[PDB]
């Protein structure tokens, strides 16, 4: 029942490796990591791969852990109305034109954050249109499938399964094992 | 009395080489070229080494050939009042901050044009302050010594001789042999 220490020091066993491989095969991607807490995953991801010269466009109904993780990095944040795509496209165009505040230099990077299924409304995310917009304007995509994975789709694969979207157009996928798997952790 | 053709085809003799070496040694620089007309020199230089994403700050009393050469390239142009240095520094700072028009991207290059001696006023150019500003803000300098070379300085070397400025802080020097040498051409 006991672990040694962090993963990078002594904490890795073969069970972790098997779990990572099996998750990566299940989702449809090439590789994956597993953590011991979902809140921590969201809180410490954007810190690692973002900065204060990049912009984040997040939905207005996103979970608290995404907001904490984005806040701890430094990037500029703008929000768009829930389930409104013309506004999203308008905002993308305007923010590309304007540039960084106080300098108007080009944005170094733009990331769009969303959720598979918003669990206070019961609605979905317009994944096809999000993929179209990200391919047209060269943005990036991040999807949080906490309530979607395991419980939706013909075979239980999530929103990519639902919309027939190829799980390769989405740059980063994350989820948790807490909801529909009867366990703890994240990936 | 006849020449073959252009310099790049058959037109070069050893006399041209001797003249170029002797001019370069006289001025104090490392190399030089000689042309058959001064107006043409000014008209066809900036075309070669500039573009439409660069800015030029020229004095308001500059000769017509400089204006034609700058016009034929495409670069943005701004002028400052004659013999006013606080205005020049203010303009430099403002134009660095603002950036390109309609895009506000950084200026790719900034060039400052001036004349050794303005031959309608009889005044000089504040060369020390120009060198200070170009070294402080990382601009470039271009000096047109048509009336200065040969006729001013303790030994006839121009405005660099007059102000004791080292003829290395000035990126490009040009002049003519028409005024004080009793000949035709430019360098």
């Amino acid at each position: 029942i006991q672990s040694g220490g962090p993963r990078a020091q002594i904490g890795t066993t073969d069970l972790h490796i098997k779990a990572e491989k099996l998750v990566a095969r299940f989702i449809g991607k090439e590789d994956a990591l597993v953590f011991s807490m979902g809140y921590g995953t969201n809180a410490n991801l954007f810190n690692a791969f973002l900065d204060k010269k990049c912009l984040v466009i997040s939905d207005e109904l996103n979970h608290t852990s995404i907001r904490t993780g984005v806040r701890l990095s430094g990037a500029a944040v703008r929000t768009f109305k829930h389930g409104d795509m013309v506004g999203l496209e308008k905002l993308i165009r305007e923010q590309i034109v304007l540039g960084q505040p106080k300098t108007n230099r080009p944005w170094k990077k733009i990331l769009i954050c969303a959720e598979g299924l918003f669990s206070m409304e019961g609605t979905l995310c317009n994944l096809p249109k999000l993929v179209e917009l990200k391919k047209k304007y060269k943005c990036y995509l991040f999807i949080d499938e906490a309530h979607s994975i395991g419980a939706m789709g013909p075979t239980g694969r999530g929103v990519c399964e639902i919309f027939g979207v190829d799980p390769k157009d989405v740059d980063i996928l994350m989820g948790t094992f807490t909801k529909s798997f009867g366990a703890a952790g994240g990936y």
